[PDB]
């Protein structure tokens, strides 16, 4: 049960006036597309505090990959679905080398030991039982990252993805998706709707963990049958979201790399950015 | 549990090129607004007919109303969620005349006997089990009123309203909301988004029962207060829109008056049209 909004005053919206004219912002499927102008912040803030959303965000801290998280967290507490509840998850083989980062109220972390060393992520969070029992919504992200910029309830839906920034002008053929029919991943020329990056895709924890077994259960078949796809754990994610459509999708301000593609005229905030390694 | 979509091959979506430039397609909350151009139909009949989907639609004729029902439901049968499960509800004082209307395959009407003489369409629909056991989603509309193109399952979501083909315009201060405080359906100037026609509304059976009951009760609370609304169900309707965003809207192709308003450039299709009265 959804309580009623109160009063609240913001610019009407206007039916002849679109808010971005540059840029596709709903998919075919009639999934918004999140780019900077399309939602009032305001209104969507209310409805999420109003049910009490419990955002979980699982990152995995394999190996070297521990030096990346301190300036993950430390930005995510000035950027991530600040005034919101949150639930870090941390999958490392080094629970001693967490760095101790001071969280905002309601916002708590919990260290998770892993084994080190494409099948661990979509396995390890397909945890099933925990994340049911304590968040909503559950946030799947590279470590080698930092936010610059808002990410919040925006990005709230059953289940999304984020456009690669490599790709987000390409042409369906020219996608890296799996090509062998021998792959379980394998999607052909004339299919695909995006080029989704593994970086960055989370949803509700039901639709999460749909997504994180099929991903797991393919890949075994892929194992079984000696092959390997071309992009791993990504491959497979996109032949997900081909066959089970994304709620939303997140535009390229979600997962940008400054360094290789600059800052096109297109994306008016980089949110959530590539460190250098 | 929402199985896998079938292989198919249709035009990609291309992030740098917007369906419709001329108009608002996404509300500010990241609700679709329903256009021609916005949605492949192809993809979401496969995933509507994949769930095995059943919609509602009531409809009311009362009085000299009865004469609209055989244009209304002829033209149904050409025009609406063909080649899904459709069961309609004809609410009348005058059973024996209803007309004979000959239905596709898959689709069902009932004729629901009720007391002539703006409380009744909300009460009414407020018919609680019938509704759960047997349809998905609900879709009310008026009677006076002909399908002339395609509505199908691209309307379909938890709660959707419908811009009001006279106001899709204007601007708030404009809109003719009840602005009497001592009203339950009261909306100062200063707020709304939309105005929403009382015409064509619908979700799923929990969220239109939620919506009918609140403005069958708004609407109580001000018979005891001796007040009635300007406009009566829809001044209830556009305050319930307000406090609870619709998860859709659909555009004035889903609701138009060729004799009143024409056929302006805005408008690629007019889909269900007012009959003279
Ligand atoms: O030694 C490691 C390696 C990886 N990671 C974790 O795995 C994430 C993904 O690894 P990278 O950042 O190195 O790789 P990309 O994000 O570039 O991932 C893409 O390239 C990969 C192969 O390099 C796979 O194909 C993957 O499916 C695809 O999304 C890291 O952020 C980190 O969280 C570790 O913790 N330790
Ligand atoms: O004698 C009647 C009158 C109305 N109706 C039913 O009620 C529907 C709505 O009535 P109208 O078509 O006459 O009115 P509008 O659609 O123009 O409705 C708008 O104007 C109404 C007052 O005229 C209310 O304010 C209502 O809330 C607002 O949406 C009709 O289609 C019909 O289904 C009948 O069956 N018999
Ligand atoms: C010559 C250097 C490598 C830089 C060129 C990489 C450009 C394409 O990005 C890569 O795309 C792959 C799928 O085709 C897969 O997703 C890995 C992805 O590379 C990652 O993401 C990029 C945006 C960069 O951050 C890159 O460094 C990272 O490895
Ligand atoms: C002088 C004649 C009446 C025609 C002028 C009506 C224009 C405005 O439409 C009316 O708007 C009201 C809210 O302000 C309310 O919704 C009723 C609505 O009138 C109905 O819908 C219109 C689009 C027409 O189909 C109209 O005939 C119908 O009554
Ligand atoms: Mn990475
Ligand atoms: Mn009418």
């Amino acid at each position: 049960f959804m309580v009623s909004l109160p009063r609240m005053v913001y610019p009407q919206p206007k039916v002849l006036t679109p808010c971005r004219k540059d840029v596709l912002v709903v998919t075919p499927w009639l999934a918004p597309i999140v780019w900077e102008g399309t939602f009032n912040i305001d209104i969507l803030n209310e409805q999420f505090r109003l049910q009490n959303t419990t955002i979980g965000l699982t990152v995995f801290a394999i190996k070297k990959y521990v030096a990346f998280l301190k300036l993950f967290l430390e930005t995510a507490e000035k950027h991530f679905m600040v005034g919101h509840r949150v639930h870090y998850y941390v999958f490392t083989d080094q629970p001693a080398a967490v760095p101790r980062v001071t969280l905002g109220t309601g916002r708590q972390l919990s260290v998770l030991e892993v084994r080190a060393y494409s099948m661990r992520r979509m396995e390890m969070i397909s945890c099933e039982r925990r994340f049911l029992s304590e968040v909503d919504y559950l946030v799947c992200v590279d470590v080698d990252m930092e936010f610059r910029d808002h990410v919040g309830v925006e990005i709230l839906t059953p289940l999304f993805g984020t456009l690669h920034p490599s790709f987000y002008g390409s042409s369906r053929e020219a996608f890296t998706y799996e090509r062998r029919p021998q792959s379980q991943a394998y999607i052909p020329k004339d299919e695909g709707d995006f080029y989704y990056m593994g970086a960055f895709f989370g949803g509700s924890v039901q639709e999460v963990q749909r997504l994180t077994r099929a991903c797991h259960q393919a890949m075994m078949v892929d194992q079984a049958n000696g092959i390997e796809a071309v992009w791993h754990d990504e491959s497979h994610l996109n032949k997900y979201l081909l066959r089970h459509k994304p709620t939303k999708v997140l535009s390229p301000e979600y997962l940008w790399d400054q360094q290789l593609l600059g800052w096109p005229a297109v994306l008016r905030k980089l949110r959530f950015t590539a460190v250098p390694k």
